[PDB]
């Protein structure tokens, strides 16, 4: 993995795993997820970030995600070699962008792309804040001053407000939980477990016959390690879409909410 | 990753990924077992193979594991670069062996070790079957004929017989189920999976304070992707545990381990 000649983006290759790839021998949106999470974090080490600065340790503030939006046209194959381009971008107070590209490595064909907001949060708190000056002056000479948009499209799919699914949900899945694999290495709940989550509630059906188009996942609140989830999808629709929702299996408080849309194979 | 120069090892380095570590910001044995299992199906691979023979996918014949030892000495860190070499070898019509060496990419000292056993199973019937002198010969060109093991040593750690452990167990963690994540390209969990819910029942301040030395898991049955599964554990005490997975319901037995842990 390098940043590009310019400094303002950075690139990785990935060779698809055997234990990457579900039923079609293609590598799983969660993978992918994965390998948009390891570019991402490539890309911080790479500049001399951890993705938060010295001013942000200094006052226990941490970037987290509020939305990921991911679009794949093509899911490599086991042995494939996937090339993934990443940069950042200011949305003013706010909070922060990162974008991806994926190619074929042998074409050189957009196989996917992705999008996600970042907003900065107290680590202990959990409060919201907007972003200083400061901070902000920070991250700007690792970041294209111009406008570089995933999704350039001034109202694209990755841009709805997302509704709250209503009891009772179609399809469900009751009591999942989080195992050691399911963190990372400040034992919080991986992003891509959500993910996960959401999906698992999808019939198997579905899975069998249509492949993974767009999901937008909204993250509200973090799954403790000692929480239980419930995943709830309802049909909102050759194209098929949901609403999905993760709440606490207990008192049902909302941890996200998210949409796929899945094109017959 | 490519065979050796003998054509009869494959060898394959791994740079350990953001979210491969645990809280040491090392690899788990997870993410451990998951690149063994990766270079076993690229060196499967590099020689034609599909890790079935087309006499074995006619009789309906796969190889499933009866058997995974793990030894680490050193957990590769975030970013570290690790070099695993692997081989087959025949232990007659029983089954055969595939052993791992894993080795600093850096200095070339050897951090871990790994060997499992591999039997004969009919996919539809799931009737053991001992192997046929007709498979056997296509599989010998592809091993080493002299002995070379991962645990050399005569009777040693990754040879005894593992005992069932007795109710009340010590640890629990029950309720445990797989998700689409845990299962391999075939719909069946991955034999990783069921690793990380022998851990499951270790308590947090143990794996806060010890690291995993020896792991040895045996496979006697699948859980099904609709299968609910409990973890059991017991100290037999450096800390030693004996482990049990079963069947939420009926209690049948699908693993049993004993895990090794030394203090950091
Ligand atoms: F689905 C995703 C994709 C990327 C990430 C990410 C990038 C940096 N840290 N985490 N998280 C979840
Ligand atoms: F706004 C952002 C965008 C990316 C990241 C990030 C986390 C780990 N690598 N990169 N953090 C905040
Ligand atoms: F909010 C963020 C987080 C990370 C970055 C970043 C990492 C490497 N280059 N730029 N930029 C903004
Ligand atoms: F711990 C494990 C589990 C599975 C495997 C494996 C090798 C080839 N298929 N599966 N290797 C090590
Ligand atoms: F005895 C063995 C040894 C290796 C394997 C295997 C499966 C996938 N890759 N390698 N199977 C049985
Ligand atoms: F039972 C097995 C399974 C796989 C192999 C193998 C794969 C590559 N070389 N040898 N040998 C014996």
């Amino acid at each position: 993995g390098s940043l590009t000649e310019d400094g303002l983006s950075y690139k990785e290759k990935f060779v698809v795993r055997s234990y990457e790839v579900g039923s079609n021998k293609t590598a799983t949106v969660e993978t992918i997820a994965n390998l948009l999470q390891e570019v991402g974090c490539n890309h911080a080490q790479s500049v001399g970030f951890s993705a938060t600065t010295t001013t942000m340790r200094k006052l226990h503030l941490i970037w987290v995600t509020a939305r990921m939006h991911i679009e794949i046209y093509k899911y490599p194959a086991w042995g494939d070699v996937v090339e993934i381009e990443t940069w950042c971008q200011s949305e003013g107070r706010i909070g922060t962008r990162r974008d991806w590209i994926l190619k074929d490595s042998v074409t050189g064909e957009v196989t996917g792309r992705a999008t996600s907001k970042w907003v900065m949060m107290n680590q202990d708190t959990r409060r919201l804040q907007k972003v200083s000056d400061d901070v902000r002056d920070e991250y700007l000479v690792f970041c294209p001053q111009e406008p570089r948009l995933a999704f350039p499209e001034e109202n694209n799919r990755s841009l709805k407000k997302i509704p709250k699914l209503e009891d009772p949900a179609q399809y469900s899945m009751i009591g999942l939980k989080p195992r050691r694999a399911d963190l990372d290495m400040n034992q919080h709940v991986n992003n891509v477990t959500y993910i996960g989550w959401v999906l698992e509630s999808i019939p198997q059906e579905i899975v069998d016959t249509h492949e993974l188009q767009v999901i937008t996942l909204d993250y509200r609140r973090e799954c403790q390690q000692d929480d239980v989830v419930d995943s709830l999808t309802t049909t909102t629709s050759n194209d098929s879409q949901f609403l999905h929702l993760l709440r606490l299996s207990g008192d049902g408080q909302e941890i996200n909410r998210g949409t796929t849309l899945w094109r017959k194979k």
